[PDB]
Formats: structure tokens, C-alpha cells, sequence
């Protein structure tokens, strides 16, 4: 038996692992395989609990990618309910600061299989032997030291395939939530579905794109929202060393410049507001969601193109933090939107009320909205 | 401890009790607070029923706002279910004419409590002592006399806040069913989220905007509906009365003449349809839903923009009726749209299929849609 | 007892018998009727299983037409929940060919009911009298004999009514999947709201248009997928046999040339790929629901408005297939649109991830979309 | 079709129509029938309601027999569930007078069903073309007035079949239950299984023997129970008593195993028997009721099983305790079996309802036949 | 509002809470009275939780009696569910010894209620101003040192009321249960219906007698179990015996039945008991324990009665196996009941519970009484 490989899918709620891919000396069939056959476990922190899969198939590409036409191949799949308790990669820790535990699997065939050549596969278990991390490892990943500063952000960046070089693209910059601060370069991304909707083939298919997610560095912020009880509204550190980042984008690659958008939640929602406030002229459009919010400034931001989101009922953030800048944008001529989610609306679908980024990220229009602007 | 408030919202289906909040002569830490602490009933009609208690928090507002920051306060907040049977205010008469039953409550803290200060507040029991009615408390209540006709019609007016008075905001008249009409001044505003849905923070940031809810009058209707089983499409006496009303509004306030919408539902909706086709200079644009129904008379409303809405199997309202109109109005050239919810959809939904009104308040489209429209 | 009718209307998934229909030689009231006084039972092959009643009610009218006003008529309606087993008329044969079982009912009144005249009618049992298909049975049926060919083509096609002569209306084309290839002109129309959705009361009151609904017949199919393992794209004897019988229409009827709009799924959406692709000149618009997919001939439709759709987890027809054309589209300077339902979707709402088509035709945009399309 | 009829059966709970009985004019394969063939309301009082089919089939019998060797052919049995709302023929009105509902159903048959040969047979629709009631109309009904106090008494008897008549059997006197008091001399033998049990084939096989349930008339008690001090005998039970030597002069009867047994009211009744009349009785079962504690000295030699649930909220469990104490400190031959607070909730049974598990209990009806004189 | 009065009562599983009894200045009308008008909380041991109120009324008496002829009015009674999860006093402390948490309860009223004549009564919350065990109030406490081993025993012991003084009554003898070892003088009488089975009125009318339950202090045994080979006699066991003396002196107590039973380790105690004092028993119940099967033949002749589950994870059922074995070779007077495994599962108590069926087994007890001397 050559391997068996975690594989991971960024869920509006998070990384969770959602299948586990083995991949056998020979080909078999799937038209006979069956879930009952197998066993998924999860180490969490010192006993395993189990995950439950859903389907079982074979192909030979290795994906989650089945055809009812060919359920064979060297590669079994076998897919597992997102609904199980510990499914997600990335643990609440308290304060603002979550941690990605190291994942850790177990996996058995638990009876013999008809492979195609045949005939018989004898059980084994396995700890496993890969992570595959879907639309995760798609994002270069690149450091990045600020000359004048000293602050090195770490940054994700995807980048267009099969695309013409003679064109230009836009650039859809991702700042993340206080939860996702860190080091490891890869919060950023998995925390939510921020970065890699914008990844997602289709949407790509229609309008690509460079995404970037700059990590910003645990005790720090984007604005200075943690690390000045005085006004949180200013540009921290991070966040204009990202701006550079953007600079270095922009000489580097194929970028658009009339179509820089840029979007965030809480910390990174804030960070938001900020970034399009004191460079109003670098960003074609902006997507803030749940934080806030300098309104002496909203004159700068009077033409760009802005849809807001907050919920009514979010605990952490106040709503009236984002309904302070929408009223003030409104009145002085804004070009700005607002989809404020009604109180229970959230909990009802099964979503923290702080995390209203969740419906957003997979509201269509937003999506279609955002690329139809420039300058 | 201080004071037991009653606070109600409206919600599609009509206006709850939908929290219950206690003062206390000192603060409070709801930190260690929790529902089963605590008991909320309402009587119906001899007898009391528990309400249940969903969440528990403190806060110094006294608003249904809560902060994971500081979960303290002279205020505890006892939010309650909406799913409960006797969550309701307006029972439904027979007929077509509800009432809204005068508030019942008693409410208990059942077990000691820590307070802040501290550290021991003993249990209580206590009926209310206010009422506190959110989103329908804003509305200033006046009565008007048709001086041509004898007829007295009152009426709740919303009225923009934190707004430059030297500009001019739309105004959104509501007519109501045949289910709020009466003389408390009251029904027309709870019934449903007819009138208070224009008023809420979300939209108003965006839109300000009047909103006026005149209330038609036990015995009569908007239209010749319930006065003329010879043709219903009349205006009766109270609809020619809130013209008028329109015009001392236009008089006394900064209202926009280019953007008066209306929209009303049954006996309202036939009012609105009766509205525009006898007054077409008037209105902006009309959301008609379900009514009817004048057809000789679309030549005139050829010009304005309307959305109707009307649920396939209503059996009070015959879907038939809004068909006619929309079927009439598009060959001629219209200016109309039409969304006409499927056979089961609102049941699926649990809502009565008359209540086609319901989805329509709840859509951001529809909303959105009328404040884009002018002359 | 006059006549025991069933109903049968198309639901997404298919048609479903929906209700029966007794006719009484007097009139009764519903007033006092009930479910639980009548049964209702289908053959399933040898043996009887129940439908469940939903409502029960009468009316003079003979529809599923129900007023809470005139609860009486010599038709008593049983409505009957579409969630049950053996509601649908087709079982899905296997390979790629679905079959509509000769109907098979038997229904009961178990005990007396009160009728207005009165007062006793007895309990009776009787196999059905008549089928009565809602919104299939306005399709008029026409086959068509390629003169050029051969080959056979029936068809189905919907007229407006009550609708001015003298202005002309557009077409809406229908290629269904191969699930619905045959003979009997009758499954095509049958197989899912792919045909029926444009008849709809709530559209065609707002936009009348035609509708036509070739049937493709057993062994071939529109594109030649199934009649060449070398490449599927090309046109096959049914789909040119139908651009013919487009022609007929033209000749025949008020319809607008510049407003002939084109979709299908699988099979029909191979198809409708096809079809604009080798007749760019002929068609306003299209969407095409899951099927591919000549890349070289994108070229010709760069200037056709298309919505694409596919399930992401669609395991008959792969994704890929339509995500190649659209981007390929895109690049080109297309002129195209692409809702792509995310894994798991579809499933979470009771549906076999290769009935993409389902939501499709349910979407309210993309029927508003297609209608605002022309040349 | 040639009939339908509606079978009742006495259940602990008291008397419901448990089976229908449909009587073809051809055999029917019952392997191949299905209770979702069927369908049988109760009228009550102005709707009808459905009826559980439980299982189906198909004797030549009539009765409610099955054999898995042949599930055929002119008669076809529909079993209906005894948890069924509206399965008690009786209905307890608002008192001490229950009343039983004239019987009325709607029995339809749904599909064609296949006949032996078969050969369809086509649907119908019927109301019941019968009753008939199992155990319970194999009592014969007498009335007998007191000649003495007027006051006439119903009274059903049951009398063993078909046994060696040169022989003499015991019998069991039965006492309801102020609900079963009344006139239609039906009430007292199906307001629960009181006089039944005694009846049924498993304990007349190896006990046979007579039974006799007489009924206490409205507005009157066996005991001056609901007249008032309540433990004399009042009219209705010192007719009874004549009523027993009336069946001794007629019957066959071995004197020496006369046993009286009641439940609630009759329970009262039944320790007023024997301590107004020691010499008559062999044994004695008194269910829940009460009585003279002063007179207690009387009885002692008669072998006695009480029975009362503790948190009886009719009649006080106290009033047995205070007997069963009094006699077996004097002497005895007494039984006591006090059911526990929550064991009658626990089994769906009205705590003041302990007649019922007591009349199931194997112990306590062979125990009774172990006695005599 | 006079008080607020909780009440204990010994279930199958150990102590309970299971009704309060609220004391009114007036006479309220229990008619109208409903569980959702009242709340019940027990603290513990820092929150508050719920107690299911699962019915409610209105005597005059002040106990858990109810009538439907008149539901009023002085004493409201809430009785509350015993499958709540913290009904129970006693609390297993993480060992062999359990213990007795002081009870916290808070109490409201929620709504006005309709007294007799109704008249409102408004509403009030309360802590409790009482306890009241039932049954278990009802052993005198007395402590004994031995002149001996100075080892004081702690004992409730039950007298019969009140019955005939010139006479001499049977005395049960229960030894708990490693769990109830102590120094409360409760433990021993709440751990189970060990000592309180004997006590009921429906034991009690019939077979009137006297009870001791003794306490064995905690870090020993009844046999030397708990210090080490296990079947003698350990101080406390034998302080016990002398305690008996000490009763018969004192009382009138049927030398000619004094019983034995106990559970666990009282089994152990149970059977050394009588195979170090053959002479002083006339019965005995050991519940999964053991004890010396070299010593049988000096028992042989005393009717014993053994329980054992056979999925017993404390006590190996083998140990009664082997002395039932022995026993019933050499001539006997034995007998044997080992419940199956799963059974106890079953019924939902831990396996090694054996007692719990055991004492509930009313065929056990009338048997333990037919024996003497």
C-alpha cells in the first residue's frame, strides 16, 4: 500500500479534513467498495475519536473527483461528514489567538477488497502519511521584511494559470481576523474562506485574479485597533508594510492596478476601513466586514465602490460600528452598500453572530459585484 | 430592584414579547448569570404559560445589546423564545378583525444572584411594569380629521434622525389589512413588518425616509372592498382621508415629492392599487400585495413602477387577481414586476399562504429596489 | 359519483400525481370534509401502497382552486403529499432511459359525508376515470418527418394565450437530457421543469413566448454523444432535424426572430452547446445545464448572452466540461455567466448531484435574465 | 360478503372490540394478506376514528385463530390494537356510572384480494353486521327479585362446560366497581376482568367452575357504602346472598368452595359478606375496598388474600391495613400484597385500579381454588 | 407561608428526595393546582438545578396522601421525579465510602394560586425551614461501646407500633455495605432499602417486628474482609451480637426468630455471623457476599436464602456458588437465586447491586418469616 493522504478543504467555518486518499499497489474497483469496510480516526489530544465517512470510490487521479462511469483506480477515496465534531484543523484558543494542531490520523482497512487484478487486499492501519490541502496549496508562500521598519509579514499569493502573460488581472488582498495572527503562514488562509474563494475554480474561470494574504504577527494588528487604546482606527505596522507588498505585487507581475480589491473581517475588517483611507487612491473597491472606522475620513473614500457587512446581534464587534460609517458614507454621496443580517439570523444557520464574513464569502453577488468595479 | 420591562419587536408574522429586562439597584456581572435562574410567564387568558428563556446577559444600556466585554450591569436582559405558542400579542378574531390582547406577565428570579458590589441579591417575583416596544416606539401617534368628510383616521409617522433638514427624504406609506383595522392606533403598525420594516437601523442608514401608517376603521376599508360587494376597487372614504394626510405631510416636513411609495397588503393592497390608478401624479412606485384590481384603469399607472407579489395558492385573496392587473399592465407597457410564490412555498416556510406579504418585507431586492426609484 | 380524476403537475424532480378529483352529481361542502375519510392508492407493480392526503376541500372549479369563502362544489379535492414513494410517474430505467408506467389508482370514500342538499353520499370505491396533467396538457403535440433525412421527431409546443396576434412573442427551445429520449412524445415534458417552467401562469403573464419541446428518439441523441466515441460535439440527425422545426414555427406563428432562446441539460445541454455553436446566427441566448463542448468554435458565440450551469460534484457529466468553455468564453471577450454549485449543495437539498438543471429552473434571475436577451 | 363482525374481549382495562371478522362467500388466501388492505373506524360520537390493524388472516373457523399451516379461507380476521384511543366499548361518565356505547363501525375493504384459486375479490364498503362478545356472552342473564325488598337483580352466571354433571363445582361470586353499577346486567362483567378470569379456558381446564356476577343497581351500594357508617349490608348485596342459595338448589354446586371475591366497592361488599354471613364463604379476595374492624373475631378462619395499591386516591389504602393488621394478630389466615406508590403509574394503570394486576396474578387465582371447609 | 418541608423516602437505589410538602396559612384548593405553578431547586454543590415536579395537591394531613374527594387544602404537596439525576442524598465518594451532603433546597411559587373560597394567594420563594425522612425517622438512634474492644457501634433500631406488649416479636438484624460504613448512624438505614423493607406498613400489618441496623466505623468490617483471609469476625461483628443480647434483655423479642440479612460486605458479615454463633439465628439472607466453606457443616441446619448476580464485578458470584454448592451437599436447608447477566443492566442498577431485587422480592421476605426454632 504506497500512501495514505489527509486531505483538506477550507469550510466557510474553517479548514476541516474531508477526506483521506489511499493509494494501493494495484488498481480496484469502488463499484464494490463501501464505508463499513474502513475506519477514520482523529488523535485529539490523547485518544482518537472517530470521523464518519460519507461515500467510498475509486479513480486514479487522486482527487475527490469520482465518474460513475469509472469506479476504479490505485487510489480509494474516502470521503467524511464535515459535521463531525473534531473535523476542523484549527482549535479556538482564548483571547484572539487560534492554533492549527498538528493533525494527526489513523486510518485501517478493516476487511479484505476485491482489487481488479485481482483478487484480494488484505486489511492494514496506518498512521497517515500526507497532507493535500485543497486550494490551500495553490498559494506561494513568500516573507516579506519591511526595509524601513524591520516587520516581516508572511504572505500567501495565488497566481492565474493558464492564462495570457499579455493581459492584466486584478489583485483581491485578504486581511484575516485577529484569530489567524501568527507566524506559520497559513492561519491566514484556513481560518475562513477569506483568501481562497477568490481561488476557487469557479470564479477563477471567469475572472482571475491574484489573491494575497499577508499573516499579521501575533502581538501586533492590521490597524491599530490592538495596540493603541486610544484610537484603533490608525495604520499599524503590518498593515503598511502590506502596502509595500501591493508595490512589490504590482512590479513583479501582471496586475491591474485600476482593479485592486481589497476585503477583511474584524481585526482584518478595520484593517479594511484603514487601508482604504489613507491610500485612498490604490484600491478599486472594498468589502469590510464587521469592524470599523474613521468617519472624520469618509470624505477621501466618497468614490470608491464599497459593499458593507455586519450582523445586528455580533457580540464582539458592535454594529453600530459599521452602520456609523455607512450613514456618514450615505449622506455625503457615498457609493456604498450594506447587508446588515438580521439578530438570530446567524445562529439560526449554525454560525457564531461575530462570524459574518460566513454568509458573505458565499453570497454570489458580492463575488460578481466586487470584479465588476475599477477605475 | 427597579423596574421589569417587557420589550417587544416585530417580527414577519406579527409583534412578540421578545425579551424581558430586569433593573437592578446595582450592577451585575451576567458573566455567572444563566436562564434557568429565572422564570418568564404570560397569561392567556386565566391561566400562566412559560415563556422560555434562551439566552442571559447584562448590560448598562437596558436595549437587547450585549458585549463580551462587559457582561455587567444594573440591567439583566432575558431574551425569550420566538418560537414559543404564547409569544404572540395580537390573538386573530374571527372575521377579519384582531385584537391585541392587553400584556400579562410575571417573572422571577428563582435563586440568589451574584451582583458586582456584592455580593447576594435575593430572589423576587413580580408582574410587569413597563412595556418598551422596539422599532414601533418611534413612530409619533397623531389622529387627523378629513374636514370635507367627518371621517377621523389615526396614524403613526416615522420620522428620520441624525439628518441634515436641508435635504428631502422619500416617504413610505403603509396600508394595512383588513386584520388591523380599528382605533387603538396600534394594530397597523404590529400586524406584521409592514411599516416598521422601512424603519429599521439596516435600511435607514442607507434610506431615510418617513414612514406613515395611517389605520382604517373598524367598519370600513381602504378600497370599496368590504363596502361595495358591487365592485372593490372604489376609493372608500379612509383611503381619500390619507391623501390628504400625504398632503399635510408634503406641508410640514422635508419630504421629497418625487419619491412617495406605497404598499400595503389585502384590503391594503387593493388600497394600494386604488391609490396609484386614482391618484397617478402622486406616487413614485407601488408594491401591491396581494389586492386587485381595476384593469380599465392601467392606461393611467402605464408610467409607474411596480412590483407585485402574491402567493399562488392564497385562497382568502384568488391569485387570479393579481395576475389580471400584471398580465394587463406588461402588453401595455408596463413598468411592472411580478413574483408569485409556488404552490407550498409559504407552508414549507409555516406561514398561512395569505401571509404572502411576509417573504416580501424579508427581501432585500424589493427594498432596495423601491428606494431606486423617483420622478 | 360522476368521475375520479387524478392530477399530476411537474415538480422539479419530475411529475408527480398531485391530487384526485371526485365529482359528486351534487354539490358538498368541505366545510365538514377531512383526509381521514377517504384513501387514495397507487399499483406498485403487484401491489397497492398508500398516498397520504394533505388537505381536503371542495370547489366548483375541478383545480386544485381553493377558497376559505365557498368551501363547496360537486368537486371534492384530495390533495396528496409529494414526499411519498411512489408519487412519481417515471422510474428511472437504467443505462440512460426512463419509462412513464401506465398509471394505476384506486380510491375510497370510507365512510358517509354530508352534502349540502342533503344529506348522505355512500361510500364508495373506484378505480381512476381520467389523468389531467397541469401545465402539460396545454403543449399541443406535432411530430415532424425530416423530409432530408428520414428521421422522426415528436414534439410538444406551448402557444400563449389571450395575447395580441399582430405583435410576436419569443420561443423558448427545450432539448431535454437522455433520460427522456422516446417516443411517446410526452416524457420530455414530463422529465423535469425544463419546458413546463416557461408555461408557468407567473411568467407567461409577464413574458409570452412559446415553447417547444422536441423529443429525441431512443437510440441517438441532439450532438452526436452518443452516436460517436470519437467526438460528441457535432450536430446529430434529431438536433438539425429540430432547427428545421424552429423554421416551422417561424413560418407558422407570431414569433419574434430576434427572441429565440435555447436550453437544456446533459444530452440537451451537449446539445444547446451544439446547437448555437453550429448555428450562431439562429439564437438570442442560452443556457446550457451540464454538457459540453466544442473549445475550438467559441469563436462564433462570442457574442451570444449564455448562463452556464453544473454541480461541482456532478459524477455523470464532469465539471470540467464546463468550466473549459466558459473560461475559454471569458478570455475571448464572451458574454457569459457561470453558477457553479458547490460539492455537497445539491445532495443538502435532496437531489442527485447531476440534477443541476433543478435549482436552475427555479432560479427567478436567470428566467428574468434570459427574457431580457435579444438581438 | 356474507357478514362483518366486531369482536370484543375483556382486557384488564375492561372490555374493546380487538378483531373483525369478515365473512366472505368464497376462501381466502390470507398468505398474501395485508392490514394496509383494510380499514376499520369507530364512530364516536359524531366523527369516525381509525382503527390499528395489527395483523390479518384467514381461518375457517370465525374465531380469532391463525395457523401458520393454513392461512385460509372463508373467514378473515383483522386484529386491531388495544392501544387504540377509542378502544373501550365503556366510557366513564362523570361519577360513579359508566355507560356503554351502542357499538358503531365502518369497515371497508381497500384493494381486490386474491382468493384461494384466486381470483380476485373485488372491494367493499359495510357497517358491522354483528357484535358478539368473547367469554362474555357465555354467562346467561337472569334477573331475580328480592322477595323481601322488591329491589330485582341482574345477574349473569357462568356455568362450566362440559363436565361430569354427577360432580359438584366450585363458585366464584364476583362484586364490582361502583362504575359498573346499573340495569343492563353488562356493565358488571365487562368493566374489567372481574368475573372473566375465572371463565377462561387456561383456568377452567383445571378449576372448573361456576361464576356469578350480579349487578348493584345506581344509586345504591352492596354494602351501605353510598348510603351511610358505610360497611352493613345494604339491599342489593342481601339479595345476593338469596341468589346464591338459589344457585346452590339449582346447581350442582359444592357448598364447601363458595368464594367471593370485589374490587373497590365490592370490596367493601366482599368483607361485608363474610362478616355477616362467616359460615357461607370459603375464601375471600377483597380488592381495595374496607370494612367492620370490630368484627373482625368472625372471619378469622376464613383463608383471605387482600390487595390495595399504597397510593390508592379512592379508597384510602389504610382501610386494609387496618384489617389485614387486626386479623392476623387474632389469629389470621390472612394474605396482604400492598402495591407500591408509582408500580400502577409505572404499568399505565389508575392507582386505584389494583383489581388489575391482582386479577392477573396466577398465584392468587390458584391459591383461592386451594381452598375449602 | 408556616414552612416548607422536604421528604426523604428510601427507593430501591438509596435516598431521595421525592416530595415537598408546603405549609399554608390557608386552605388552598388542589383541584386547580398545577406542577407548572410551582419550582424546585437543590443546590449543588455550587449552582442550582431543577427537580421535575410530577404532580401536585392538597390534604390536610402533611404526608405524600392524596384524595380525589377532597384535594385541599392546609398542605400542598409537590412530589418530584426519582429519575432526576441529583435526587439522591448520598453522594459515592471515591471508594467504599459514601456520604450524606447537608440538603439544599429553594423553593417558589410562581403564580398566584385559588385558595378553598379563592380568593388569590400570591406568590413566594423560600429556602426550607425542613427535613423529615420517612420510615428512616422512625428507627430510635442509640450508640454502643464495647467493654470489650471499646469500639463504639452506632445502631437504629425499629420497635413495632403498636401492637399487643405481651408478646414477643421477631428481630431483623441488616448489616450494610462497605459504602455506609461511618459514623452518621444514617448511612446504614439510607444506602438502600437494606434495613427499611422490614419497616413498611405492608410488611408490618402482617409480620410486625423489630429492626436493627448497626454501623460498622469506617477503616474495618463486619468480618475481618477489609483487614486481611477475610471471614472473621472483625469488632464490629462482634460488638454486634452483643447489641443483640443487649435487645433481647431489653425487649420483647422472639428469641426464636431473630433474622440476619445483609449485603456486600454484610454478606461476608452475614455469613460469619452464623457460623460463629449457629445457635442465635433462625434465618439469613447473605447478598453477594462469602465466607467460610470449611465451616459449613456448622450451619447446616438454618434456613438460609442466598443472592447473587452472576455479572457481579465486586464480589465474584463464585463465592456463593461455593457455599451454596457445599451446602446443599451436606444436607442443606438452602437456597439459591443468581440473577443472569445482563439483568441488573437490564433494569438499570449496577451489577454488584444485587440487593436492590433482592429486598424487593415480597417471595423472599414471606419466607425469611416462616422460619423459627
Amino acid at each position: 500500500v504506497k500512501s495514505v493522504t489527509l486531505i483538506t478543504k477550507v469550510f466557510p467555518e474553517g479548514e476541516k479534513v474531508c477526506a483521506v486518499v489511499i493509494e494501493y499497489p494495484v488498481e480496484i474497483d469502488g463499484q464494490k467498495l463501501s464505508p463499513d469496510q474502513f475506519s477514520v480516526k482523529v488523535k485529539t489530544g490523547d485518544t482518537y475519536s472517530s470521523r464518519t465517512i460519507t461515500k467510498v470510490y475509486a479513480n486514479n487521479s487522486g482527487g475527490l473527483s469520482f465518474s460513475i462511469f469509472n469506479n476504479r483506480g490505485k487510489y480509494v477515496v474516502l470521503e467524511l461528514s464535515t459535521e463531525d465534531l473534531h473535523s476542523n484543523t484549527i482549535v479556538f484558543g482564548p483571547n484572539f489567538l487560534n492554533t492549527r494542531m498538528k493533525l494527526d490520523y489513523i486510518v485501517s482497512q478493516l476487511v479484505p477488497i476485491f482489487d481488479v487484478d485481482g483478487n484480494e487486499v488484505e486489511p492494514f492501519t496506518s498512521k497517515q502519511t500526507d497532507e493535500k490541502h485543497l486550494i490551500i496549496d495553490d498559494f506561494l508562500a513568500f516573507t516579506f521584511k519591511d526595509p524601513e521598519t524591520g516587520v516581516e509579514i508572511p504572505y500567501r499569493l495565488f497566481v492565474p494559470k493558464d492564462v495570457n502573460p499579455d493581459r492584466k488581472y486584478p489583485l483581491v488582498v485578504f486581511l484575516h481576523g485577529a484569530g489567524e495572527r501568527g507566524t506559520d503562514n497559513y492561519l491566514q488562509v484556513a481560518g475562513n474562506r477569506g483568501a481562497v474563494v477568490w481561488a476557487q475554480p469557479r470564479y477563477q474561470v471567469v475572472h482571475p485574479c491574484f489573491v494575497l494574504a499577508p499573516q499579521c504577527p501575533p502581538n501586533s494588528s492590521w490597524s491599530t485597533l490592538f495596540t493603541d487604546r486610544e484610537n484603533p482606527f490608525n495604520p499599524e505596522k503590518p498593515l503598511l508594510a502590506v502596502i509595500k507588498i501591493i508595490r512589490k505585487l504590482l512590479d513583479e507581475y501582471n496586475i491591474d492596478e485600476n482593479r485592486i480589491y481589497i476585503t477583511g473581517l474584524s481585526m482584518g475588517g478595520y484593517g479594511t476601513w484603514t487601508a482604504i483611507m489613507e491610500f485612498p487612491e490604490l484600491f478599486a473597491a472594498a468589502i469590510p466586514i464587521c469592524g470599523g472606522g474613521d468617519v472624520s475620513k469618509v470624505e477621501r473614500i466618497k468614490d470608491i465602490p464599497i459593499w458593507v457587512f455586519h450582523a445586528e446581534d455580533d457580540p464582539v464587534v458592535p454594529v453600530e460600528n459599521s452602520r456609523v460609517l455607512v450613514k456618514k458614507l450615505a449622506e455625503i454621496g457615498g457609493k456604498v452598500r450594506y447587508t446588515e443580517y438580521e439578530k438570530g439570523f446567524m445562529e439560526k444557520h449554525g454560525w457564531d453572530p461575530h462570524g459574518s464574513w460566513i454568509p458573505t464569502y458565499e453570497n454570489q453577488e458580492a463575488i460578481e459585484w466586487l470584479f465588476e468595479q475599477s477605475r
